[PDB]
């Protein structure tokens, strides 16, 4: 096959031919182009230096091999994947080849949805998680910037796994279970609504203060559950009794221009209320968000799960190269 | 001070505040009058029980019927505004008149109508709000019928009354009425034992007929409708049919067998209301499919009902829960009814 170079944005992309007039989208470097095969545009990702260490080479295999292996409607679709370097031993770099989308969540967010869209936007989210989760796949790194839409609101998600949307369990060095990322997703519909990030923390431990304020100090029973260093630490902030939902999302903020309006607007500060919670043993699951009333209206009764560590970064090379090249 | 008017072949006696009465409905245990109310000036809803006296079932009933409406508060069952005597004395008694909010139509009346999957959902999740009310007050209905549903015209729904008391026993298929009995649970047909869920077999009948304009199973005379249940849902399995008192047993077994038709089939697109209209239409068959099912052991429950992708899109969870309700001789009875009437 033949390839060709151009200088995109500080960068040298060195793509195969069918690839034409490369335009930057964001920062892996990643452009729009142009399929000469398909006649369609297409996002290119150039991995950044992906064997420089033991996490960058570790991640990047991780992403190749999830993006061959899962299809599902909600997790964005790999299209092509090359490498122009023709032998394991001159092996440099690896270009994803991913279908283009329309907009990311933070470009979302600064319109004024009705209910409808919201609504079937956090039921293809959580279809994506729950996917995710079925294979195994706990994400933890949820956010606007990560999630992407079509004009159509079609959703997807980006990657398989920023301060703003860590649950308090990974603030606390707590471990963690799949409701995770079911506080990401309380944070990002909070944000949606609102217009505004949920809990802005100026540092990872500021982060517990925007928490506490909002939300209140957390209970005894969750508090048990803390080691005693780190709950000293917790019972030593000021104490908050937490502000009531009805006035940390009132109803204004709410699409309000018809009386089938307010019901789903009592719906989704509940779901909200179920989502926001501190306590990981009392946050609502995956499964229960999607049969929540504001949610579950998108749900159709009439998707396989995928077939799917530390080494030397050579052997780390030679895993991705092999799978580039089938 | 009371008034008596002539009203369709029957003499109604009524407070003075009562005025121009109009029949709206007719039957055995009572019949029913709007009116309209000079102290309070709305129409209202006027019905004499039925002669309420004339033996110990009748007395039970009126009896039940009257506490009921007293302690039960809840937005999708019938309120009571007033109830009166003509009569002066507890020597003198004899008639109960109650009165009741006016609606604007019979379910009947509007079953048939061209309606939207929204007004549809809206008017089941109603149903099911009333029948769950009823449950957690240890109350079956177990007779539910679109005769006994009322309507406004903004699509508020209530259940008119409360049925069979709990511990009644019904007739099975096999002895004769003369009536018709379209949306009576199989298991009341079969002379089984019944649970709570013998009300979603109703709801699903009513469900069906909403959608497809027409009675779901229609029955020519008693036994005919189990054959019209069989042709469409499936002969049931052996063990549900070898359960079964000897005479309904032997009947059912020695029935031709059906496969029953799948519900894409039963129910098709076209009967059913854009690109919105699609995923609503198939949560809609699927629903259909869990309430129309013969063994009450595999049918959904009201619980279930409540939280299925169709209905639960009218469930308000600010809205404050309505409190649970605070629940012989002719002549003993007589006495106990007077003193609710007083
Ligand atoms: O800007 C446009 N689209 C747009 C906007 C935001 C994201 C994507 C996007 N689609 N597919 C992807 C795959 C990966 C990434 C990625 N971003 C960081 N890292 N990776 C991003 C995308 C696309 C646009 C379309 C038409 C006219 O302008
Ligand atoms: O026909 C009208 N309304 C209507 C129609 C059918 C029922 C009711 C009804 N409202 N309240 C009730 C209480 C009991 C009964 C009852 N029927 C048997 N037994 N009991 C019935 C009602 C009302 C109407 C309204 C305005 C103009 O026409």
């Amino acid at each position: 096959s033949q390839f060709y170079s151009v200088q995109v944005a500080d960068s040298t992309f060195t793509v195969l031919k069918r690839y034409q007039q490369l335009k930057p989208i964001g920062s892996g470097i990643v452009c729009a182009a142009f399929d000469t095969v398909l006649g369609i545009n297409v996002a290119v990702k150039k991995l950044s230096r992906p064997f420089q260490n033991q996490t960058h080479a570790k991640r990047a295999y991780r992403e190749l091999v999830l993006l061959k292996c899962v299809n599902h409607k909600n997790i964005i679709s790999l299209l092509n994947v090359f490498t122009p370097q023709k032998t394991l031993e001159e092996f440099q770099d690896v270009y994803l080849v991913m279908e283009l989308m329309d907009a990311n969540l933070c470009q979302v967010i600064h319109m004024e949805l009705d209910h409808e869209r919201m609504s079937y936007l956090l039921y293809q989210m959580l279809c994506g998680i729950k996917h995710l989760h079925s294979a195994g796949i706990i994400h933890r790194d949820l956010k606007p910037s990560n999630i992407v839409v079509k004009s159509d609101c079609t959703l997807k998600i980006l990657d398989f796994g920023t301060r703003y949307y860590r649950a308090p369990e990974v603030i606390l060095g707590m471990g963690y279970k799949e409701n995770v990322d079911i506080w990401s997703v309380g944070c990002i519909m909070g944000e949606l609504v609102k217009g505004s990030v949920i809990f802005q923390g100026t540092d990872h431990i500021d982060q517990w203060n925007k928490v506490i304020e909002q939300l209140g100090t957390p209970s005894a029973e969750f508090m048990a559950a803390l080691q005693p260093t780190v709950r000293n630490y917790v019972e030593n902030r000021p104490a908050y009794p937490g502000i009531a939902f009805e006035e940390l999302f009132p109803d204004w903020i709410f699409p309000s221009e018809s009386e089938r309006d307010k019901i789903k607007t009592s719906q989704a500060r509940d779901l909200l209320s179920k989502m926001l919670v501190i306590d990981p043993d009392k946050r609502i699951s995956v499964d229960e968000a999607l049969r929540h009333p504001y949610i579950t209206v998108w749900y159709d009764p009439a998707a396989p799960p995928p077939q799917i560590r530390e080494h030397a970064i050579e052997e780390w090379k030679e895993l991705i190269y092999k799978e580039v090249m089938d």
